[PDB]
């Protein structure tokens, strides 16, 4: 199987796009902006990286991944002087749907089911599987990097930001922290809070306590808890791999998973005061996992 290599454009990007000033997010090495094609008037996202060997490898690895149905797509890459710095400008497909958990938290009826958690986990897992099978580890899988293509209920979930991705050839355990990220994301999808030991808020997980508290976890199957314990296993030598994950009946047959009603959407609203703290705890943790 043969895919073509990245042809970087040298002409001024502004010959092709109107470049606005609105932020669409904040990345590892820069800011994402809103732009429009001129000849089609269509909308797109732009990432600006200052040219250097690191940015070069981010663009390459992301390019290898681009065609995966669940990874954000690269439309073109420009090499320009942009405000007196030499930059790689990355044009990507626009993702209006928003961030994964933001969309779940905004559900007016608050009815999120185990079956939906499963389908979401299946989408993310396909992105990780694509990457791991060509020996790339993403290494920044977390809430702000999982976005929906449109606001439609049927929108596709996409993984973004390759600012930490690396080639793993030889060092295979670089892939493990991606699997841990899946464990954490799956756990949050099922109850509405992280499996972390941490105001006028409820404490969801007491320090040192059994990790599936009865209020939210009582109707979840022991099978699903075992899946999670495998993903969150402490030793990378023992943690589940992406192949084992994608072969688990809970992911493989996500179509036929119990539509068990979950507390997730409800807890995301109640605890939204501490969401930034969750994302921070995961960012810190991830820095020590990878
Ligand atoms: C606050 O989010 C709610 C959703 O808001 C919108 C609205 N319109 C477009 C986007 C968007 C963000 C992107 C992206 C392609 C790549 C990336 C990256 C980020 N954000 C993005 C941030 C982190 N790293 C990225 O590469 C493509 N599109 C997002
Ligand atoms: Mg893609």
């Amino acid at each position: 199987h043969v895919k073509s290599g990245l042809q970087i454009k040298k002409n001024a990007i502004i010959d092709d796009y109107k470049v606005t000033s609105q932020v669409l997010g904040l990345g590892i090495n820069g800011k994402v902006l809103q732009i429009f094609n001129k000849r089609t008037q269509e909308k797109f996202a732009l990432k600006m990286l200052q040219d250097c060997p690191k940015a070069r490898r981010e663009v390459e690895l992301h390019w290898r991944a681009s065609q995966c149905p669940h990874i954000v797509r690269i439309v073109d890459v420009y090499e320009n002087l942009y405000a007196g710095r030499k930059c790689l400008l990355i044009v990507m497909e626009c993702l209006d749907g928003g961030e994964l958990f933001s969309r779940i938290q905004d559900r007016g009826d608050q009815a999120f089911t185990e079956r939906e958690a499963s389908e979401i986990m299946k989408s993310i897992g396909e992105a990780i599987q694509y990457l791991h099978s060509i020996n790339i580890a993403h290494r920044d899988v977390k809430p702000e990097n999982l976005l929906y293509t449109s606001k439609r209920p049927n929108a596709i979930l996409k993984l973004t930001d390759f600012g930490f991705a690396k080639e793993t050839t030889g060092e295979k355990y670089d892939k493990s922290c991606d699997m841990w990220s899946l464990g954490v994301i799956m756990y949050i999808l099922l109850c509405g809070y992280p499996p972390f030991y941490s105001p006028g808020m409820k404490t969801r997980i007491r320090m040192g306590q059994y990790e599936f508290p009865n209020p939210e976890w009582s109707e979840v199957s022991e099978e699903v808890k075992m899946l999670i314990r495998n993903l969150l296993k402490t030793e990378p030598t023992q943690r589940m791999t992406i192949t084992e994950f994608m072969n688990h009946p809970w992911i493989m047959q996500s179509t036929k998973v119990p539509q068990t009603p979950l507390h997730t959407s409800r807890v995301l609203k109640e605890d939204k005061e501490r969401w930034e703290d969750v994302k921070e705890e995961m960012t810190s943790a991830l820095a020590t996992m990878r």
